[PDB]
């Protein structure tokens, strides 16, 4: 099966105890850009509120942050960056009541609390040059 077409979006409705699903292989091949990211947005619209933005620089950092009223917000960085070059990943972020629950191949990374309600998420995009080989979300 080939990979995914990037930019790669997805209309979604998450709930409590939803988890979207995202796995693929990031590379090192950008020069002042992350190798992977996803937004969560309010509106099929990229200009829409992004309640949970995740970006990955590999060997450096996982960023984290939303964008409210146009504006970016409190920045949360990781220095745990599980993911490598050329390897496969299995990103997973879970929806809870107070925050969303990040994990990478098995282990929990971090726990970003809600900003805006995850309810009114409609559309998820996932994009850099990421080698994507599926997105969903599972209801439960
Ligand atoms: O916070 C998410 C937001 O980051 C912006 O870049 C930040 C960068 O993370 C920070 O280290 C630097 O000091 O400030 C930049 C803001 O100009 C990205 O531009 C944006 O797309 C998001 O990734």
């Amino acid at each position: 099966m080939s990979f995914l077409t990037v930019p790669y979006k997805l209309p979604v409705s998450l709930s409590v105890g939803s988890c979207v699903i995202i796995k693929g292989t990031l590379i090192d091949s950008s020069i002042n850009e992350p190798q992977l990211q996803v937004d969560f947005y309010t509106e099929m619209n990229e200009d829409s509120e992004i309640a949970f933005h995740l970006n990955v620089h590999l060997g450096r950092r996982v960023v984290m942050n939303s964008r409210e009223f146009g504006i970016w917000m409190l920045e949360e960085n990781l220095h745990y960056v599980p993911f490598e070059d050329g390897k496969p990943f299995d990103l997973r972020i879970y929806v809870c009541l107070n925050e969303y629950e990040v994990k990478v191949n098995g282990e929990y990374i971090y726990a970003f609390v809600h900003r805006i309600p995850p309810s009114y998420v409609k559309m998820i995009q996932v994009w850099r040059d990421v080698s994507l080989d599926s997105v969903l979300v599972n209801n439960g």
